[PDB]
């Protein structure tokens, strides 16, 4: 049902924690590199190597997140149309009754 939007959030919301988790570990690795940049090339390079891979995990979480967002915004659209189109036709039904009754009044005059 529309509850699908509920699972799209919470999913999206969990995905932001992953996103904030990576951003966290990225600056973490970065600060390791900073403090070992000149004193310890080995450790510094392991950091930048971990950082570069974390950043990659962040891109495809970003791309995935926006993908999630749009499907939520596609459900929202289709969810409103569901209401709009039912009242839209309900109206055209009522309107057709008006036009129908009119046509029956004319035929009722032919009864003379």
């Amino acid at each position: 049902t529309g509850e699908a939007i509920q699972k799209l959030r919470e999913t999206e919301n969990m995905l932001i924690k992953k996103q904030e988790f990576l951003e966290a570990k990225i600056e973490d690795e970065l600060n390791i590199a900073r403090k070992n940049a000149s004193k310890n090339k080995r450790v510094a390079l392991q950091a930048l190597k971990k950082k570069k891979r974390l950043e990659k995990q962040l891109q495809q979480i970003d791309g995935t997140l926006s993908t999630i967002e749009m499907q939520r915004e596609a459900l929202e659209s289709a969810n409103t149309n569901t209401a709009v189109l039912t009242t839209m036709k309900n109206a055209a039904d009522a309107l057709k009754r008006a036009h129908q009754n009119m046509d029956v009044d004319k035929v009722h005059d032919m009864m003379d």
